[PDB]
């Protein structure tokens, strides 16, 4: 499995410094191994997407289900494929928590933005409250089967597991515990789909990543790469892309 | 008051077919009296600002109420600010109805995008069943308030009524439906903040107009515009635009 990080920049940035931190990731030293996507605000997916060298991917933050309609503030597969980009972030727990978004929603948008040929990041994860319960497991085998319900092509699907709590609140997992969801993951994958489509499906962590603990949480044996939210916008996002060496 | 027709292409074009209804408008005979804003897809800002002639301005569909952080999928003021777009529509029906957006959250919105030295398109429109329980008064001025108490300078401020029952389904309010909702909005704001605000807001129309429409609804007293959908997208959108010529 290709080693993946993605950035999601979320509701940040301007043309003056997203164009100094794509000068910096076009001229730095990425590993020749790793996937990079770069998730850019879509008014801005446009401008990423003439900036960055071809070989970093862009993908949009959201879309909808159809692809044109009477749906204000939306942007649908057809119109991020129109500008270049390849894939898109859906089900992120701002979406699912903040803004409301069902396992239902999600589930539809996959499944319309892979015919699209999209590929998709699909993000899972509890929040404190359901880990502290020990349900962890239901919680994500439950989210993650309204994805797989809606997945017939695996070949363009990444995995995201983000615990809610770890979001923002320089609360990190451990290794032990990025390693222990991910590899019940790939079980539940491996028995519910197939074991080709659980050893060949990169399953990301993301929730407070930074360049400090990178590489620990790298080396665990089903940890395929990284959600990288705020140390995106930083330098130390090439550090994280290197995460490796 | 001077006569308002924005146009807002909600989730459709792509730039092959958005960068031809551009070339159209920038070469049609506009009236000089109208002020003109289309509402692009938040992907397509930037290209539409940069294509079309500088007399004609640009909005974005939706926003947030905070200039940056962790809301992935949403864009700010200052972003749209950025690409030198000028307005945002606020309060559309499907943000309220199809995405729940509440009035305490629009009201956030819309102050903090006046704030941010934005102009805003305010929507508010009561849904079929409160039309026919006789209850329209009721719900518009309840959603006028929430949107009222949010801004401090109404001289950026254009009040879209838009009947929920009249949106893309081709039912036009009749004008003297039109006019009766707008004459008392007019006086509301007349009651409840002042003669000098009620005189000079722009209060507009939305739902089903076209080409076939516009005459007869622009000759109402307290009718100063047009909020376009579907019509927008089509050559038609210049004949509404020229509705009092």
């Amino acid at each position: 499995r290709k080693f993946f990080v993605g950035g999601n920049w979320k509701m940040n940035g301007d043309k003056k410094s997203l164009g100094e931190l794509i000068h910096t990731l076009n001229g730095a030293k990425l590993s020749a191994d790793t996937e990079v996507v770069c998730g850019a605000p879509s008014i801005y997916l446009d401008f990423a997407r003439q900036k960055l060298d071809a070989k970093i991917g862009v993908a949009a933050q959201n879309c909808y289900k159809v692809p044109k309609g009477a749906f204000t503030g939306e942007i649908s597969p057809a119109m991020i494929k129109d500008i270049g980009a390849a894939w898109v972030i859906l089900g992120n727990p701002e979406r699912r928590h903040v803004f409301g978004e069902s396992d239902e929603l999600i589930g539809q948008k996959v499944a319309h933005a892979l015919a699209e040929g999209l590929g998709v990041i699909a993000c899972i994860g509890e929040k404190l409250d359901e880990r502290e319960a020990g349900i962890t497991e239901k919680v994500v085998f439950e989210q993650t089967k309204a994805i797989a319900d809606n997945v017939k092509d695996w070949s363009k699907v990444v995995l995201a597991y983000e615990p809610v709590w770890a979001i923002g609140t320089g609360k990190t997992a451990t290794p032990q515990q990025a390693q222990e969801v991910h590899e019940k993951l790939r079980g539940w994958l491996k028995t519910h789909v197939s074991d080709a489509v659980a050893q060949s499906t990169r399953i990301i962590y993301g929730g407070s990543v930074t360049g400090g603990n990178c590489k620990e949480l790298a080396s665990q044996h089903d940890v395929d790469g990284f959600l990288v939210g705020g140390a995106s916008l930083k330098p130390e996002f090439v550090d994280i892309i290197n995460a490796k060496h």
